[PDB]
């Protein structure tokens, strides 16, 4: 069986967070996973349910850096994005605007457990300005959906949750 136990709208990163550069364009801010969201318990699963995760970014793709997409927020600011299973360290680098397999999946046994997820992003400066500061308002990022497999089914259970980037300021 499966049921939804998480939240549908999720904020990524602390509200009105401020980040400073520590070091060429596009320039990527080394924010680790400070700008993220994670929840180990989004779906409750049991009885042999097999589930993985698909992730999708809705922001426009405005470039490619080191193998993954640069998603645009404004003409001067973009994002590198990772989506995946619960632990931030297992995030899958996102490219494109299609649903992508971000967690290969697992199968619970004949007991009850949960399926979680995580998302984190890193700011990218696409074009510099005279103020050496870049701010972005709250913006929808994309979604993550559970992907049942091996015959498992979502039935009438909610499959998708969404993510919105909390407003932030980048200081250089
Ligand atoms: C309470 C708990 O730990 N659930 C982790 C869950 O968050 C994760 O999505 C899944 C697959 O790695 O394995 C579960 O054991």
């Amino acid at each position: 069986a499966v049921s939804f136990i998480g939240s549908t709208e999720n904020d990524v990163g602390p509200s009105q967070g401020s980040y400073s550069s520590t070091h060429n364009l596009p320039f990527v801010y080394n924010t680790g996973h400070n700008i993220g969201y994670q929840n180990a318990n989004v779906w409750r699963i049991s009885g042999g349910f097999c589930v993985g995760l698909d992730g999708k970014v809705d922001l426009p793709v405005v470039g490619s850096l080191d193998g993954q997409s640069i998603y645009g927020l404004t003409e001067e600011v973009g994002l590198l994005i990772w989506m995946g299973d619960t632990n931030y360290s297992r995030g899958t680098a996102m490219s494109g605007n299609s649903w992508e397999n971000v967690f290969s999946g697992w199968c619970v046994g004949n007991y009850v457990s949960t399926q979680g997820l995580s998302v984190h992003v890193r700011p990218v400066i696409l074009k510099r300005n005279s103020s050496a500061q870049y701010s972005v308002q709250k913006t929808s990022i994309g979604s993550i959906r559970m992907r049942p497999y091996n015959g498992s089914s979502a039935g009438s259970v909610q499959t998708t949750v969404n993510f919105s980037l909390n407003p932030f300021t980048l200081n250089d």
